[PDB]
Formats: structure tokens, C-alpha cells, sequence
């Protein structure tokens, strides 16, 4: 994959207790909870307060996930923050790739790439990638 | 319930669109989880880091639940922080009661009320407090 | 505080795996009140109708946001068995319905819970009295 | 990449509910994969034994760790049906096996995922190349 930019937005992730299996390490079924979590967190640095909560019910623009893929290189424990590093690396004229790394310590613990469509929220029916948010996210896009 | 003091420790949870179900408000089902999380935090503050695990795993000190209860006065949403005001409101020999109050933009969404014993974690036999953990505990519990 | 389940109650099948355990090699606390509020969510599919709080809000434009929770914990959960969810209802009121569940593995009672939500106009998140057809679907199930 | 179901694949039921979903009223993406891992874990329980992982790990002294996972969501996920999860082992090699899941509702394969996992032993947490035992268990399922 993509090596992390130094312009990352990072997002922090408090892993706790709850989060571990008895293998005493975060339980992955939560890991692609935390990616999109940060992509949210994202959305609420660059485009407004509340994430996709806004993005959708006040812009009327929904991103609906179509593809993740996640590879785990580490545990994530409770022991550090899962700083989150996170950045578009990719924006078409129907879809956006997000890319999250999960970092604890210094250590990648987890790469992932999240791509999204987008709709017209209120119909839940696809449109490219409206113009006003295309000229937000490419900046952030790295060489 | 028992009013939230000026010394609550506060543990700051990002609210997203995930955690929303289709009335446009985080999901009841979630809410015990947040207000755990803030629980957690505060054995990281006053403790040390890593909270519940760092207790269990490295301390040898587990604190199941044995009761919750939690009243919902206003919706949480994703338009603000949720600011969980989190202390110990009594230490029996036996229990601790933790208050969580969870407030969005100054309005009171929920009061919660939890109830942990005490446990020698390997073992998982009840114990008293702990001496050690009454010392750290007790300078918390307001009047 | 707590009434005993009557013999009248619906079960609901939860299965607890390695997921929603922690290192205490338990279930988390955390995820019992999801298993409790599926119970509801069920017992909602069995008497209104299928879909649960989905199909009631959706469709039939009633929702029942909750305003109190209350669980006692008495016996560690895990994936050895079912967690079988006894449910029901234990109170309606002109405005709010007050839902019971017990979470019982092998017998033991790990959990017993109460729930209470109040009743909505789903569509303008405005609430209203209990509507009375929900009234006599739920009336019937709650014990002496 | 993603190879097609085939007919013998096992499938696990899972219960799609009110929580799971956000304001668009459809499963939120970040609790699919937790769908296709309960899958993954009545995989193990149908073909190992009961309890899934927590009895492979804390029984078996057996535990499988993910490296990877990539999920394609085609369709929609909701409560108005059940999410059957077609699940099968796709490959495994000497120190990993992937998994394949279907989530299809009604018939339509709302998503299609493939999930890596290596091998430890459990108590040590240490990586091992996979059980022969295992082996002789997992591969009569592997299609052609
Ligand atoms: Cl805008
Ligand atoms: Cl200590």
C-alpha cells in the first residue's frame, strides 16, 4: 500500500478492555469500527462538526462503503492511543479511496484502504462526486 | 441520583454516525458501552495507563459488574463531544459505585449509575477492596 | 423491585461467542444490553409483527426510544451455551412500557434487566400516549 | 480474486436488527465485518466443535489470529431478512487459511468477503504452522 504522508489528519482511538478478546488483544471484528471512526472524524475536520452525521442529514450527500480491505501487522492494545493516521488517497468521479494506519507506539499495527461512493442521501440514489467536496478532499491527496 | 461534582474527571467520547440507529440518535444499545469507556478512563487518570487492563493483566485486580442503571433525559447525537463526567460516588468493603453523567453542549443526555467488585483476576475470586485502591479511590468521592 | 418471569414468557436465542468476550474470558458488560434490547427487539417481531423496532418505526411509524435501563449481573456469561432471553413486558402505562429480560445460560441466571421506553410519532420524533392497538397486543402478556 | 460460492458451503444465519443499522436505514459498514467473522467462528463450531473460536483457543490451545480481511459491498444489508452467510475455507497454505463469506439476503449477495488468519499457540502466543489435526479437518471443504 501507499506510504503515510506527513500531512496525515491523525485521529485518536482510546482502546479499552471491552474492545480485547480473551487473546487479550483488540478483537478485530472492531479494528474496521475504528478505520471509519477516523474517516468520520475526517469528514468533521474538513468539511464540518459531525462527520458523515452532517455530511448526510444536513448536506444531503451520503458516502456508502463499497470496498475495504484491512491487513493487521501488530496487536492493538489498550497499552497506547491507536493514533490513526489518516488520508484520501484517491478521489474519482464516482468514488473516493480513504487510506487508515493504525498506529500504537510508532508501530503500524494495521493498513487499511476504505472506498466509498456517493448519493443523493434523501433517495439513496448514486451521483459523482459533487464538485464542492471534490475541491475539499483534493488537496489532502498526496503525490 | 446525586449531582455531579466540580472534581469529576471527564472523559471526552467522539459520538458518530455509526453509532446512530435510524431515528437519527446513538443507539441505547451503545450508551453503556460509552459510559464503560469513561469508567475506564478514569482508572487510566488515576491508576495508571491502560485502565482495566493494566488493572487486570498487570495488577492482578479485576472489578466485574454487578449492576447498572442509567436514565436517558436527551438524545446523543454526533453534533457535539459527548463529555462523560465520571466518579466514584461510594467504597464499600465490598463494591464501588461509579457515576457517569453524559452531557452534550451543557444539557444532561443521561445519568448512570455502576456497580463493580472486587476480584484477585487470575483467580477470579472475590476479594475486598484493595487497601492500595481505597487510597487512590477514596480522595475522589465527594461529600 | 424486580418481578420473578412467569412461565408465560417468550424466549429469545442469543449466542455469545469469542467475540463479545473480554480477556476475563467473559462476556463484556458492555455488549449485555445488546443482547437484552435484541431480546425486545424480538419480542416485538413475535406480537407486532416481523421486523421488530425496524418494521414498528418504519412502517407502522411508532417508536419506543428508551428512558431507563436497569441490569443486576449475577453470573458470568460466555459461549458454553445459549443465553436464552426471557422476555416481557412487565408494566404499560398511559406513556411508557416496561420491558424485563432475564438472560439465563444452562439455568443460571446471569442477568436480570429492566427496560422501560416511552412511545413516539416515529416521523416527527414527537412523543405520544401508548397507541391503543399496541395496547392490546401487549396488555394480554403482562403477568398478575 | 473472489472465487464463487459453492454448494456445499455452510451457511450461518444471522439476525439483522434495528442496532445494527444507521440513519440511512441499512446495516452500518462497520458492523459487517463482525457479521462475517460470527460466520467464520459457526464455521469452526459446525466442523471442530461447539464454542467456535473460544473452545479452539482456550480448549484446543488453538488460536487464529487475522492478517487480513477485504469485503466488497454490493447490496444493502438489512432487517427484512435474515443475512444468510454463505461460508467456506478457500485456501491453506502451511502457516495460514482464508476464508470466504457471502452475505446474501433474499438471494441477493449483499456482500462478498475473504478473511486470513494464521496460527498460534493460544497459551504462548506464539505463531505455528497449521495443526495437522486441523488439516485433515478443513481441507475436505476446500473446492476445487
Ligand atoms: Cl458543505
Ligand atoms: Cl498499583
Amino acid at each position: 500500500m501507499q506510504p503515510r504522508p506527513d500531512s496525515a489528519f491523525v485521529h485518536d482511538v482510546r482502546v479499552t478492555w471491552g474492545d480485547c478478546d480473551p487473546a487479550k488483544i483488540a478483537y478485530t471484528g472492531h479494528l474496521p469500527r475504528f478505520a471509519l471512526e477516523a474517516i468520520d472524524a475526517w469528514w468533521s475536520e474538513y468539511h464540518g462538526p459531525g462527520g458523515w452525521y452532517h455530511l448526510e442529514l444536513d448536506t444531503n450527500v451520503g458516502t456508502p462503503f463499497v470496498r475495504l480491505e484491512m491487513d493487521f501487522k501488530s496487536p492493538v492494545t489498550p497499552r497506547h492511543i491507536l493514533k490513526c493516521h489518516t488520508w484520501p488517497t484517491r478521489l474519482g468521479t464516482k468514488s473516493i479511496t480513504f487510506r487508515v494506519d493504525g498506529v500504537q507506539d510508532g508501530v503500524t499495527c494495521f493498513v487499511g484502504a476504505f472506498t466509498c461512493v456517493f448519493t443523493i442521501a434523501d433517495q439513496f440514489k448514486s451521483q459523482p462526486a459533487p464538485d464542492h467536496l471534490r475541491a475539499l478532499i483534493e488537496p489532502h491527496i498526496p503525490a
